[PDB]
């Protein structure tokens, strides 16, 4: 029926315990053909009480994460040393496929929401995490080596090993804090939009460095309620949008021609499409994320309002043959609305 | 049969009408493994009648447009203002994904025939156009918006938007002229290979910035009646060329080993895949027009003739083990031939 | 059953007569999905006697090619002259699609055994050769030209020319000399990891040009009869290993949780993705190569051994969590292996 909605029922469940859990969007193209150029891109999500930790793991993609509510503390192994950060609502971070990490909310009274987005490259549409450690799931991928090897490797009695790290402690790979480049954030520029029904903010690739070797654009989006952000399009980007806080009626046009409308609630997931064009109305007010994959260069088009107008560049005689109404007709009509990007949705 | 051939009878029609038609050839792979490489390309052919105009519309995909045939005046809409050109015959420009543009045949007794060459990135080989007015095969886009969406985006009432805007003017998308970087030309430098036989004019992407993000070179050939381009292959990209004016003979040899070999007709296609050794002669005098993907560092290597020949590069005691004939006799016959690239058919 | 290991009985054979032979490895995803991101590339072998020659001809595909034993005599025809090139055992060159060479083994006694590493762009997963002269099995590929196309062409009766380039000659493509940039070595600089129980040369696209086209890194492995290549993984990196001199037990862990292990012999090869970790047993003296793709920035982590071991930079509260000892015991265990990269197998 629209292929373009992935409400948040249709995330899956990887782990979940009392302590948070870890949920991966089904493959973008999984029931449809019109989202080939999305098959290398998987989206998670994190979710966890306070004090808690995710355990050390390494991946075999290219993630980006958005801290989506709350704070967190990440820390970055290396070879050689470690990196921590303190992650805030709103900061995002790129981690490199095979860094292992670990995670903490060390808030006392917040969860950790965070946004996973995953580039893959072994096997397209795949992400792989090594756990150090063993669970009742599964056990630590160190204890598939052999004995021999392991002992050889570490110069210890296999006992020794298999007390000190191949025995399973931990019940799940989320715990409970025992009872006692750098990120960036959306904000850190002013609004490319901003009025007083609604702000947008944008960071490209041609402006950030980790963004830049992903192609990849961030948006986040707060609009008033009853608010309407215009029928526009995008130029390169195909853009993932994630309903965060609120609710949302997106209408969507695409190519014979068909309108696929939905209202997104907290958690849902539209995909738009570069060049279709599409217009959406905070149902209440709202909060939103969004990642455009082929970021370079991307326009955005606007057809209506008085700002960046596309249809108002368009000259008289040009206009009088494009449209039904007469040049004057047309040109007045699109002076009607005084307000650009955001309007009133009454 | 021959599946490296593209008759002119393969173009699909989009639209059609007493003013002129769009026309949009098959997908290269359609019925064939052999061009995978070529699935994100797709080929159109417009063509007008004189004080026509085709109307606005943008596309989701990057095009290289050619003018084949005739003079047009184009105009490039951006959000902020607009862009015209006026094209002649030779004349090339590549249009980018989302741009809003209309075309115009503004001569009095001329036909317009340009070549549209469509990079597709969004849905790989798939190229939507959307058209600002509706029109008996299909509403405008503006139409699927709600009137909801539609009042507040105007701020005016319905009535006077699907009045001026939507109703249904005009009859299909080429109407007739109201009875009242830069483009580059193919021959804006000396050709590469030219005698009394032939002349090949070649641009590729290491001297033209618009040609340098497509990986493309364009290249136009004119032969003589009876002239013969002598076998010979290119190392790295894949060439689609099109019949433009005259017949041609083509002789295309690949890898058991098969002989490929066809006249083609105005309007009929062949693509020359890299390192296939081919060589066409000039059944009358002609013009032909090629595309070559793939073509950063391409090189063409001659297997007959004067200069560039590489078998006239192969030492003595090499091309008496390699050939029948002695060093000598092999040596020899290669310099019987006293001309280069472009020879006598008789 | 195991789906990353190529036993030489999975190469195909191209050709083969007294003087020597060509084979080529099996597709690497041709019954399995998990190496689709290895699909463009093929692996290529090269075995001949002494004093014997592989005839000229081009490939449809750009090769890496590696002397893995013996010296070779390596001329690349241009359409303007030639190059030679002397290869040692370990030498590697990168030959570009079209250009046509020929090969030769100039020792009196000794074999040449060489590797070509094809990165296919044309089809990908294909490659084709094109020879010039014709032999029991393919005529020249000339030889498919009319003969009007050919007596034009060079200039001479058809019968000069059947004579003395494509009657056939030689009875296969590598025959015996008649009894009368630049390539790189693989330890042109000292090893990255070297000690007693082994030795460790890679070759990055960070530090050389042919390479940094290709995104491929090259290595070289020696390791002592029992030495162990301790457990470790490549964050980028997808690594096809050829088993050269020797016998080697090699223990692949990836994702539910599998191990393959296998002892691959002289000619077998072990594919290693990026992020799985991996560890292998010299079960005698040996040397292996190493073609690693996707090799921009790829990074060793190690699981063992003294240096660049990531778990001992896990600290130890995390460590407490993580493992099931207490921080005291897994951080102690950890110093218990005093070597790193390579240690004692017994």
């Amino acid at each position: 029926n629209n292929p373009y909605l992935f409400r948040s029922n249709k995330f899956l469940t990887l782990f979940k315990n009392q302590h948070g859990s870890l949920r991966l969007l089904q493959r973008f193209n999984e029931d449809t053909e019109k989202l080939e150029n999305l098959r290398d891109y998987r989206v998670l999500e994190y979710c966890s009480k306070p004090n808690t930790l995710l355990l050390p793991h390494h991946s075999d993609s290219d993630l980006l994460v958005l801290v989506l509510e709350g704070q967190a503390i990440l820390v970055l192994v290396n070879p050689d040393g470690r990196d921590t950060y303190k992650l805030d609502q709103g900061d995002a971070i790129k981690i490199q496929a095979g860094t292992p990490f670990y995670l903490i909310n060390p808030d006392n009274n917040q969860n950790l929401r965070i946004l996973k987005f995953a580039i893959t490259f072994r096997r397209p549409g795949t992400v792989e995490d090594f756990f150090l450690s063993s669970t009742k799931r599964l056990p630590s991928y160190l204890s598939a080596f052999s004995k021999n090897f392991l002992e050889a490797s570490y110069d210890s009695p296999y006992d020794e090993i298999e007390q000190t790290l191949l025995q399973e402690e931990q019940e799940g790979v989320i715990v409970k804090m025992p009872k006692d480049d750098k990120p960036f954030n959306l904000r850190s520029r002013d609004p490319i939009y901003s009025n007083n029904y609604g702000k947008l903010y944008e960071i490209t690739p041609e402006k950030n460095s980790q963004l830049r070797d992903l192609d990849i654009l961030l948006n986040c989006l707060q609009m008033n309620e009853g608010a309407l952000f215009v029928p526009h399009y995008n130029s390169r980007a195909t853009v993932i949008l994630v309903a965060n806080e609120g609710r949302a009626e997106v209408e969507l046009v695409g190519l014979q021609l068909r309108r696929y409308a939905a209202t997104l609630s907290e958690g849902d997931i539209i995909v738009i499409p570069s060049s279709f064009p599409v217009a959406l109305k905070a149902a209440s007010d709202l909060n939103m994320v969004g990642i455009g994959v082929n970021a370079e260069n991307n326009e955005r088009n606007f057809l209506a309002g008085h700002k960046e107008n596309v249809i108002r560049q368009i000259p008289r005689q040009v206009s009088d043959l494009t449209f039904p109404g007469s040049g004057e007709e047309v040109e007045e009509l699109l002076e009607n609305q005084k307000e650009s990007y955001f309007v009133d949705g009454q």
